[PDB]
């Protein structure tokens, strides 16, 4: 698989991340990511695919350090890690006929599994909105943790 690079966008008070909503497949809410371009450097892919979701350029506040890394059916998923970004910035992607909207979510609301259905004698996990992003949410409280306490 073609790696994907991205960003963990978070405000001022560390409450709250940053989602994009797509269409169709993409019809939930997820962190902006993207795959990388030949020979593209995976600090260039997250910022080129952040700008093309958000509008937003995060190229000056990449650390090369902080970042969540995941591996996912063999394909490997990176998030730079971007705090203090003021919740009154104006976001507006490029690319309106692949985003739906963009949106700051509580990161205490969010989920980190999705329920099963036990409740029916039945298997599997019922549908969740938040989908793409909650394999990240277990690890990004852990790092936020660490950093900073
Ligand atoms: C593939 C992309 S996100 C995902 C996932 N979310 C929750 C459990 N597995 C699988």
């Amino acid at each position: 698989g073609v790696p994907t690079y991205g960003a963990i966008i978070l405000d001022e008070t560390l409450e709250n991340v940053l989602l994009v909503q797509g269409y169709l497949a993409k019809s939930g809410w997820g962190f902006p990511k993207g795959k990388v371009n030949k020979e593209e450097a995976p600090h260039d892919c997250a910022a080129r695919e952040v700008f093309e979701e958000t509008g937003f350029d995060i190229k000056d506040y990449i650390c090369k350090d902080d970042y969540i890394e995941l591996r996912i059916n063999d394909q490997l998923a990176r998030l730079y890690i971007i705090p203090g970004i003021p919740k009154d910035t104006k976001f507006n992607p490029k690319t309106r006929r692949e985003i739906r909207n963009i949106e700051w979510f509580s990161i205490e609301k969010l989920p980190c599994h999705r329920n099963d259905m036990t409740p029916k004698s039945k298997l599997g996990l019922a549908p969740n909105k938040f989908f793409m992003a909650i394999p990240f949410i277990r690890p990004l409280r852990d790092w936020l943790s660490r950093r900073f306490g």
